[PDB]
């Protein structure tokens, strides 16, 4: 078998001629050319089998991206595993190889205007997809949209996805939370366990802040210091946004706070189109019932010269021990076999 930084990456004989591109959530991820179809490809390899999370993550993301069949989702190619339960240690996932992600890109590129419009439209057309499958990401971030060299844009790495659940998303004050501490949505430290499709909404308006400025726009550093960044910049929650938390500890420490006034997106963003910054605000609402949903969002004028409600589909239908996640991964697998 051919092997990659010290380690077994057996993908073969089809996929031969390996590179090493990087180290991700679930293990190593190489480029390789396909002899079938006579392309490179992106693959990564995942050993879960061990911990309940892993195999959570690694079937949530295998199920919902064979399921899924959209431009802007990256696709699942090829399954690579051993025949059988008892020899299945890895499972390596072919998927298109694109040239960077957005986390990358914005490391030393500046973006147009052009550009970010561009992508924020195609961030929001696939959002509309798993949207309508009643499926939240949660956890979109640059580094998990990935570009290729015609800057056709591919969300990424559903492995903390869920079904949407707004009639349960109600918790309690300081509740932990999995997802990326800088795309998190305010609520999520105040009352909410992000099962409801806002919390995605509030992800991509941090998405294109980043793409405006190339720097976060809330980089805390810890748990409740993310609150403080964001309040920071929108300022004091009014009256009514408040009252709509009705938890008392949650509220009561907004309350406990001095006023601070909304910083304006203009004097953030002084070279960004003002369009741009009229979603922006919509996006960054502090209260996610009057937060833009994804079907506003790609209605606004800012994505005028892109927006084509026939041209944005939707899903044709809405969407435990490691031992039988390990059976239920296998299962899912097997139409690659072989
Ligand atoms: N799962 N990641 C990933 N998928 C890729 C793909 N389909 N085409 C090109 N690069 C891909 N990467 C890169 O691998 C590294 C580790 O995550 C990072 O640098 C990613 O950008």
């Amino acid at each position: 078998p051919e092997m990659v930084r010290g380690q077994v990456f057996d993908v073969g004989p089809r996929y031969t001629n390996l590179s090493y591109i990087g180290e991700g959530a679930y293990g190593m991820v190489c480029s390789a050319y396909d002899n079938l179809n006579k392309v490179r490809v992106a693959i990564k390899k995942i050993s879960p089998f061990e911990h309940q999370t892993y195999c959570q993550r690694t079937l949530r993301e295998i199920k919902i991206l064979l399921r899924f069949r959209h431009e802007n989702i990256i696709g699942i190619n090829d399954i690579i595993r051993a025949p059988t339960i008892e020899q299945m240690k890895d499972v390596y996932i072919v998927q298109d190889l694109m040239e960077t992600d957005l986390y990358k890109l914005l490391k030393t590129q500046h973006l147009s205007n052009d550009h970010i419009c561009y992508f924020l439209y195609q961030i929001l057309r696939g959002l509309k997809y798993i949207h309508s499958a009643n499926v939240l990401h949660r956890d979109l971030k640059p580094s998990n949209l990935l570009l290729n060299t015609t800057c056709d844009l591919k969300i990424c790495d559903f492995g903390l996805a869920r079904v949407a659940d707004p009639d349960h998303d109600h918790t309690g004050f300081l509740t932990e939370y999995v997802a990326t501490r800088w795309y998190r949505a305010p609520e999520i430290m105040l009352n909410s366990k992000g099962y409801t499709k806002s919390i995605d909404i509030w992800s991509v308006g941090c998405i294109l802040a980043e793409m405006l400025s190339n720097r976060p726009i809330f980089p805390g550093k810890h748990y409740l210091d993310q609150l403080n960044h964001i309040l920071g910049i929108l300022g004091s929650p009014s009256q009514e946004d408040l009252n709509c938390i009705i938890n008392l500890k949650a509220r009561n420490y907004l309350l406990s706070l001095p006023h601070k006034n909304k910083v304006p997106w203009n004097r953030l963003f002084p070279n960004a189109d003002s369009k741009a910054l009229d979603l922006l605000d919509k996006m960054l609402t502090f209260n996610p019932h009057k937060r833009i949903e994804v079907e506003q969002a790609l209605a606004h004028p800012y994505l005028e010269q892109y927006y084509d409600p026939s041209d944005e589909p939707i899903a044709e239908a809405p969407f435990l021990p490691k031992e039988k996640l390990k059976e239920l991964i296998f299962e899912e697998t097997a139409r690659f076999q072989p």
